[PDB]
């Protein structure tokens, strides 16, 4: 089964996490797992001045996301929704849309906030858009036990992997939240090889 | 696969509905299906008086949804989201839910409205309870060739059937409604199949 | 203006916010503030096995909505819904909803968690209810203070205030939660009065 | 008070609903209404060989959005979210965010889709947005008539107006449609000028 995880990052946070949700799903025996990241929107010169990070992961192109059987989407948010990128990028699946290129396949999805408020709002919303696509919906439920943990700050919700990056983007994910995101990319890479082998 | 049609309904557009879920999966050669209704949770006598439907289904307990591969959910619409029915039953899965139960299970859902508005917002919302059992949520996308026919009003999004039944409930399912029940009956019930045999 | 603080809680966490809540109403000049229950819908003496709070405030009935300027809902999380007994209670609201007896009245929501996940989900599906009466909807945004503060376990989101109850119900409304929930009551209540006097 | 119809528009639908939305406002004795559009993110020329439309609104600035009282966005669908184009501009109020610059006013959201599925998940996903922002979300409920009638297919929900463009893209907004915007614009417009003046 190939996975890929495709993620928006500006300052490293959400590349932090799908590094985490990557290692987790290549754990899974028969597991072929890509990570690429979504086109920059901001002018190259601002996203610099603006501190945005250098990252090593290829550009992905919308179509390359029909070679593969789940799609592990990480965006941080911006006010309760995805990032710009992460909807720019989306908005150019149209074609796969008509096709029903991505039709079947699985999608789950994973997030970034300052300080918290929105992660829930962040992945519900970006199912949606997973949803037209008839694409199957895989939230993470209770399984991940740091989940229970209400002792420290920790990211991570029922429906997908979070990270709280601090108002200063300072913070970096813990290992608690990194431990949910592992779980949430081995558990869609096990689901994946299940259907396809 | 073991799947069960579970639904509410006050004056049996749900019902209908659920009929048409339950024939589209029994079309699957691997899938059991089962069609149950939740508890009326009003007085027998304000029942009757609000001009209620009598419903021959079994009532089912919350206990017993650990015994399938998937449920589909049909609830009407109150203001946007599932029925209180609906939602007092749910509330009473919270022992399925400490020994993850419904864990990676298959859940879609259906709904049913007066005049339109809160159809989508009624399947998202109950979405979110089903995540939190850490079920794998589906969609329908648009396979179904009805969900394109802007030609009458018809019921049916992306995120599962739904029937408009008027302001008055005089309406009944229609032909094109009732196809993307069944529709959605056979992809969830292949999809149980295609996991769990 | 009059302002309705809305609650339902079995354990007494939403209870303490909920008076948190009429708090900061009551510091507003010209605000009459009153808070009131839903009805409990589990057999009494199931409610009272589960270690159910007895509660001193009064049971609402659904017409006395129509009374209020401004109604501030409080309910905990039932898997990323608001509960059973909130949403029983809101399904007998079909009469005010008729009259448009809610209409243009405003409407602003807090909730309880175990754990912090679904906190967000409960606000905004109870919003969701409240937009098909018509109700002017009150989030509170980040002008609370502490909603800036990672550095310890914190309810509240800019949705509307939360609590953290901890898995076990252990935990009470802390400080920060409680100075959030008594903003919320407050710029509510100054809202109502601004527009009604 | 000042009421900003901000839309984006790529076929004109959002921008015929918008001029709908003004013409409405302006009914309003004390409100000042202007119509500005979110810029293009589209290459010029992808824009025209698409079948873009030219629209003559001006092209508004994130930081103009503070001279406001009432912002009333339209935005199109894309698979269930606000446009990438909206996304985007959005994401550029980060600084009017830091100052509270849209703290307590009003919002209140309209969209368009070519089959009528995401029109409500659009208006509440924006929703979210706004409720970062410390936006007072002003939905429409069932104050206009049209949206008890089943008998013709038409957009307009209880979150906000909408409009069917059918799937080519050919539908024009109806006398309904454009009715429930107009209600829309005056009924925001009228609660922009109870609240500021
Ligand atoms: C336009 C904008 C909007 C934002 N909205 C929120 C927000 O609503 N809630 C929050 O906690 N952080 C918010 N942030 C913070 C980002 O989500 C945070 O910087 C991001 O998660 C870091 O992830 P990354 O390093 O992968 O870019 C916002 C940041 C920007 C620039
Ligand atoms: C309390 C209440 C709230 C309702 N809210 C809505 C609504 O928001 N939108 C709508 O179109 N119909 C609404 N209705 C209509 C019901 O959804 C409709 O009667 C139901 O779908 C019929 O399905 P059933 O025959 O299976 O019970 C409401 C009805 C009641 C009693
Ligand atoms: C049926 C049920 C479902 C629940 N779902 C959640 C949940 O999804 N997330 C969570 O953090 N806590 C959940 N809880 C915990 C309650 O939200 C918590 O006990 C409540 O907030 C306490 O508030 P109260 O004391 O006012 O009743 C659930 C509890 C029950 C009984
Ligand atoms: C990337 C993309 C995604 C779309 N997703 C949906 C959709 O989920 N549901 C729908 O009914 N129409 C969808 N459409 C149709 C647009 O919403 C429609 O073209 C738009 O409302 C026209 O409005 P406008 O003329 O103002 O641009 C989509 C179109 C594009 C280009
Ligand atoms: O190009 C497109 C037009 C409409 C739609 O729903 C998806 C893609
Ligand atoms: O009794 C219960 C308390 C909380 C929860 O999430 C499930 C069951
Ligand atoms: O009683 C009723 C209240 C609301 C509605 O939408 C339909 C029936
Ligand atoms: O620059 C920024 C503006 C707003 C926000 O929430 C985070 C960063």
């Amino acid at each position: 089964a190939k996975v890929l995880v495709l993620y928006y990052s500006m300052y490293g946070h959400i590349e932090t996490m799908a590094r985490a949700v990557a290692e987790g799903a290549s754990k899974v025996d028969g597991a072929e797992v890509v990570v690429k990241r979504v086109p920059e929107t901001m002018p190259p010169q601002l996203f610099e001045k603006a501190g945005g990070k250098t990252q090593t992961a290829p550009v992905a192109t919308p179509q390359e996301l029909a070679d593969y059987d789940a799609i592990i989407f990480g965006t941080p948010t911006r006010f309760g929704n995805m990032s710009g990128q992460m909807r720019t990028f989306l908005d150019q699946t149209g074609g796969l849309w008509a096709s029903g290129a991505l039709y079947g396949k699985l999608a789950s999805v994973f997030s970034s906030t300052g300080t918290g408020g929105g992660q829930e709002q962040t992945i519900t919303s970006t199912w949606t858009t997973l949803a037209h696509h008839g694409m199957v919906i895989v939230p993470i439920g209770y399984a991940a036990q740091e989940l229970f943990d209400v002792s420290q700050v920790r990211g991570g919700t029922p429906y997908g992997a979070t990270t709280i990056a601090g108002g200063d983007g300072s913070r970096q994910p813990s290992q608690e939240e990194l431990s949910i995101a592992r779980y949430q990319g081995e558990y869609v890479a096990g689901l994946a090889v299940k259907l396809n082998g």
